[PDB]
């Protein structure tokens, strides 16, 4: 079909919304460039936009106490046994799903293809998407044989426009990492325009609104916009482990995490790790106004993160690692009764823009903002919030920067995982060898397919009592 467009109605609307400015390149551009921008403007809603913006502006603190012992858990193979067990019992029954947050958090990755496809340089030459899928295959097998019939954890993948196409094509040509594509469900959140300090949407060039996804907290309208909580209701999925696409060490569908959050009776739970240093970029979990939720370190006043506890630990040592537990009942609650209440958070950015004659200049002081909704906002509404302190070195190593120079980089994503599996091999009966025998970047390269092991387990059969010369690669 052709290409119909009422531009009188457009200017009208835009004059009302006060955004006439978005049309000043219009008679400086060609018909294809012109059809694009229309559909895009037409897409938006400027009264709800001017609304979230207001909501944003209106979003500007001694009521904080740390988290107690009460809502915080932390190796006693008498209860870890339970959690690992009771968790596992849920997987086997199919009341566990995952949910991948692969939408476009941060930019400083190879600005082309989605984060989850990034090749950290593993000996397996594997991308993060892979490691995630194989982890789910491994968490399945472990619960199926521990219980005696096959099972599944479906894989809701939340994407945006910026990532959907590529990732779906990566899954495609990769034969869905051997996962029955019935149980991997890509979907899509909305995008929000960047706006100036005045409220005016920005053109990132002659024909394009400066778009970017609306926060991973935009999960909730995605589930609302895609009947997802029904699809979970229609499989029996009662618990969903939400997680961020960038963690190379994620315990996808962590039985200890589920089992824990259940014995706790909590409707909604989260993983945390000791904040490394006071300025570390991790939101902290603690009660403001007596109610436990998360504040991102950037909203945390600086000189408070240095307060220490009576033993000398950080008073606000509990950084959230974007790894949460949600009962499908709590999801319904917030989609059908709380998303209105989620603040869109202002992030003051340098939005490359297109001037008044068109230079496409970028920065010269931050010039606009990106409103986002954060997934952990929904904690404020929790009815019984749980939280698990988890070992950083075992399950939190984010890929944020593209530069191996920097921390949180392929180099550190790499080394973290390679180091981890090295320790599994140690604890599992295996000693390593130099170029001249002996024993003791880690001393020895070793990577272990999640297929073969998920937390370090089931390795004795392969490794115990045997010596190996670097590297040792384990897959089937």
């Amino acid at each position: 079909g052709p290409e119909l467009m009422n531009i009188n109605d457009l200017k009208l609307t835009l004059s009302k919304a006060g955004q006439e400015h978005l049309l000043r390149f219009w008679n400086e551009l060609e018909e294809a460039q012109q059809v694009e921008l229309y559909a895009e403007l037409q897409a938006m809603n400027f009264e709800e936009l001017n609304f979230f913006f207001q909501k944003a502006i209106e979003g500007f603190a001694a009521r904080l106490r740390p988290l107690p012992p009460e809502r915080v858990g932390r190796s006693d193979p008498e209860t870890r046994r339970r959690w690992e067990e009771e968790g596992f019992r849920q997987i086997s029954l199919n009341k566990v799903a995952v949910l991948l947050l692969a939408g476009g958090q941060g930019t400083r990755l190879g600005v082309t293809y989605p984060k989850g496809m990034y090749r950290v340089g593993l000996p397996s030459r594997k991308t993060l998407y892979q490691l995630q899928a194989e982890r789910i295959r491994r968490v399945e097998q472990l619960a199926g044989e521990r219980h005696g019939t096959r099972c599944t954890v479906p894989w809701y993948v939340m994407t945006s426009e910026f990532t959907l196409g590529p990732t779906a094509e990566f899954f495609r040509e990769h034969n869905f990492f051997h996962l029955d594509p019935a149980n991997v469900v890509m979907f899509e959140q909305r995008l929000l325009p960047a706006v100036t300090f005045d409220g005016k949407v920005i053109l990132e060039r002659k024909d394009k609104v400066a778009m970017a996804p609306d926060g991973n907290g935009g999960l909730y309208c995605a589930l609302e916009d895609h009947k997802i909580l029904e699809d979970m209701e229609r499989r029996g999925v009662e618990f969903v482990h939400v997680y961020c696409v960038d963690n190379i060490l994620v315990r996808l569908a962590d039985p200890v995490f589920i089992g824990f959050c259940v014995l706790q009776g909590a409707d909604c739970g989260a993983k945390v790790v000791e904040k490394a240093y006071p300025e570390e970029p991790v939101g902290v979990v603690c009660q403001v106004d007596g109610v436990p939720q998360v504040v991102e370190y950037s909203e945390i006043s600086p000189e408070t993160a240095q307060l220490r506890a009576s033993d000398g630990s950080l008073l606000y040592n509990a950084g959230n690692i974007c790894n949460h537990f949600f009962t499908r009942g709590f999801l319904k609650a917030v989609t059908r009764e709380f998303e209105p209440l989620l603040k869109p958070h202002v992030a003051v950015k340098k939005v490359p823009y297109v001037d008044e004659e068109g230079n496409l200049v970028k920065p010269l002081k931050p010039n606009g903002i990106k409103m986002e909704k954060f997934v952990f906002d929904v904690f404020r509404f929790a009815k019984n919030f749980a939280a698990l302190e988890v070992l950083r070195e075992e399950e939190f190593s984010p890929l944020k920067n593209a530069e191996p120079a920097d921390r949180d980089s392929p180099r550190t994503a790499r080394q973290a995982l390679l180091t981890q599996h090295y320790r599994w091999a140690l604890r599992a009966g295996a000693r390593f060898l130099d170029a001249h025998g002996a024993w003791l970047d880690p001393p020895a390269i070793c990577e272990i397919s999640p297929l073969v092991s998920y937390s370090g387990e089931g390795l004795e059969v392969y490794l115990q009592g045997r010596e190996f010369q670097s590297p040792l690669i384990l897959d089937e």
